[PDB]
């Protein structure tokens, strides 16, 4: 049944922070049921304040949280709850433990934990933005699809259904503010836009120009540390790290098999299955284009999140090693 979900958490006791480990940067969700999944999620908002502050009913939050799990879709390979999910722990491990709370007001932290639950809603398995010949070093090309998405608009789909909406509290006003922020913080999350603006946010941090109050630049660090917690998957213990990533190649090859099928045409490397034993160097030419310039750039406005770049450095030794064949 579809209730018997809602029964059992509404009525489930929601343990703390610190006994769901959801403050750590090196996080797992492997070990837990869906039900805790969602107790781990009704603790972050609980943590934040924003049950308390925007007047959420208790059973309001709870079925919101299942109809989002539920518009996933377990048969993504990678692109699923799971991932959505871990997105959201990240932006709270940030917030707490990077000390990124309060360097943001509750409508943007509302804005960012709803944001990182819902960016990915719109996913079928197709991937409509990533990097060709990451492995080649003067070759590598972003791709993205010529038509647009509607992550956002889905995310909008199920706060305004009946019995989710989560925001009925705000204001007017802060209503209209934060589903702005919403949907620019689920825009940010497509790796167009990350390319796009990134140069921006380097050059300010480099030259010790990055002003939180400035709402243009305010608006750009959120768009950043959304991408850092989408991304964070590759910033793991390597063992968890390269769980995920046999999941992520997984769903690429899918992707691969199926436009070969519906397009009569091979797919680029990363997406064809026999290309497997090129995964090590494609890791690392993904982490050296995309990564670890992100999660230095991170740390110097939250030294707390070193872990993340601690731990996306350590991760491209290891699939280095592996590319080189140990
Ligand atoms: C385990 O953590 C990971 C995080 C991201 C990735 C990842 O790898 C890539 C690789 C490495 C080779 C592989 C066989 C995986 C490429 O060669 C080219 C890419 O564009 C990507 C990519 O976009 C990507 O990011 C993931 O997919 C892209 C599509 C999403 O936008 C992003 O959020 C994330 O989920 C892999 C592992
Ligand atoms: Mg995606
Ligand atoms: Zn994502």
């Amino acid at each position: 049944e579809e209730t018997r979900e809602l029964q059992s958490l509404a009525a489930a006791v929601v343990p703390s922070a610190q006994t769901l480990k959801i403050t750590d940067f090196s996080f797992s969700d492997f070990e837990l049921s869906d039900l805790e999944t969602a107790l781990c999620t009704i603790r972050m908002f609980t943590d934040l304040n924003l049950v308390q502050n925007f007047q959420m009913k208790h059973e309001v939050l709870c079925r919101w949280i299942l109809s989002v799990k539920k518009n996933y879709r377990k048969n993504v390979a990678y692109h699923n709850w799971r991932h959505a999910f871990n997105t959201a722990q990240c932006m709270f491990a940030a917030l707490k433990a990077g000390k990124i709370q309060n360097k943001l007001t509750d409508l943007e932290i509302l804005a960012l934990l709803i944001a990182a639950l819902s960016h990915d809603l719109d996913h079928r398995g197709v991937n409509n933005s990533y990097i060709q010949r990451s492995e080649h070093p003067l070759a590598q090309l972003y791709c993205h699809s010529i038509m647009e998405h509607h992550h956002f608009d889905q995310c909008l789909m199920i706060l305004n259904s009946p019995g989710n909406q989560i925001l009925s509290g705000l204001s007017i006003e802060e209503y209209k503010t934060t589903l702005k922020i919403i949907k620019q913080a689920i825009l940010a999350t497509d790796l167009a836009l990350y390319i796009k603006r990134r140069g921006e946010f380097f050059e300010l941090i480099r030259k010790n120009q990055f002003n939180l109050e400035d709402p243009h630049q305010k608006e750009l660090f959120l768009a950043m540390l959304m991408t850092a917690c989408d991304l964070s998957a590759i910033t793991k213990p390597w063992p968890i790290q390269q769980r995920i990533a046999e999941l992520v190649a997984t769903e690429f090859f899918d992707q691969g098999d199926r436009e070969r099928k519906e397009l009569n045409i091979e797919p680029t490397d990363l997406m064809n299955r026999e290309k497997k034993n090129k995964i090590p160097s494609m890791q690392v030419g993904f982490i050296d284009a995309i990564c670890l310039q992100l999660y230095e750039a991170l740390t110097h406005v939250s030294e707390d999140c070193f872990p993340l770049l601690d731990g996306c450095r350590k991760n491209r030794q290891k699939w280095q090693a592996l590319a080189e064949q140990q």
